[PDB]
């Protein structure tokens, strides 16, 4: 059975996975997204390092055959991230101009986003700009521009795609108690009050074995920012528990404003953590223990009142 399918029987938008032209070129990874998930995502081709390698050298291959596939088989498709400080080439991390920082941004953001127009349905805006302590990541951009890049960022993608809905994403958000998690939702409230266009906060779930649970509570708070959205982004768990998938698909189902999950990748082997084993589909590309879990939990209703 498909997830992706059963999600949407749930009343969600999709069930996702990360990838790219070389997996769907080789395994099995082509006919399992097909039949199994509604939404890709290009794993590495829409890196600034992948797309930006020097200043104004675009490199939209990789993107291109992604968003190619994904329009020809039916599937939504989310993108990112366009402002990070990962995979960010050394041509702008050196750059010292605030203004010249500002505008470099924004044609990143512009230019990518522009060449997908109305094709892309959630795109990464700003990501991992939370320390662990909730301040904000001192990056070349809070550095160089100070704390308005986020705003100039979401603006700037709003008017390039106003049909694209605008996330921001970090990680370490999935215990409610963590000091980043309260941090992200009151600076989101803060930027939302003011004008700026963030419509969704992404989770990025890079899990241990046993913090399913905990994402349960952490999922909950993150909506409370007010976004008209959030999701689950990048998801794998160590051991491949089917207590933690079905914990973080039902923290998903239980939080009305969160779209849907998008995992890391379809098999073991191709995960970058792939000694922990951590995703749906084994080295064979069948179905794990936790990809029957999942689909027996999507299948049972809850008794709603
Ligand atoms: O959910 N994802 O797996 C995922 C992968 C790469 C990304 N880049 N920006 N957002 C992303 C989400």
């Amino acid at each position: 059975q498909s997830i992706d399918q059963l999600i949407k029987a749930r009343g969600k938008v999709y069930f996702g996975v990360a990838t790219d032209q070389n997996r769907l070129t080789t395994g099995k990874n082509a006919a399992i997204i097909k039949a199994d998930f509604g939404m890709v995502w290009p794993e590495n081709s829409m890196k600034w390092d992948a797309t930006e390698p020097s200043q104004g050298n675009f490199n939209f291959a990789g993107a291109d055959y992604l968003v190619n596939w994904a329009q020809q088989n039916g599937k939504l498709i989310g993108a990112g991230c366009l402002v990070w400080h990962n995979f960010l080439p050394s041509w702008v991390s050196s750059i010292t101009d605030k203004n010249t920082l500002i505008n470099v941004m924004k044609n990143h953001i512009t230019t990518l986003m522009t060449r997908y127009k109305g094709k892309i349905r959630t795109w990464d805006v700003v990501g991992e700009a939370f320390n662990e302590d909730g301040s904000l990541r001192q990056n070349v951009f809070l550095n160089v521009i100070g704390e308005d890049y986020i705003p100039i960022a979401f603006q700037t993608a709003r008017a390039a795609d106003p049909n694209a809905k605008l996330y921001i994403m970090d990680y370490n958000l999935d215990s409610a108690s963590y000091p980043k998690t309260q941090a992200i939702v009151n600076r989101v409230k803060q930027w939302r009050a003011a004008g700026v266009p963030i419509d969704g906060i992404g989770s990025q779930m890079h899990l241990s074995a046993g913090q399913g649970a905990g994402v349960l509570q952490a999922l909950p708070l993150l909506a409370s920012a007010g976004t008209p959205e959030v999701s689950i982004l990048m998801l794998d768990v160590a051991g491949a528990s089917p207590t933690d998938y079905v914990n973080v698909v039902n923290a998903c189902l239980n939080v009305q404003s969160c779209v849907g999950i998008t995992v890391m990748g379809v098999a073991d082997p191709d995960s970058a953590f792939a000694s922990s084993t951590p995703l749906l589909f084994d080295g064979n590309f069948n179905p794990k223990p936790a990809y029957n879990a999942i689909v027996q939990d999507l299948q049972q209703g809850s008794i709603e009142g």
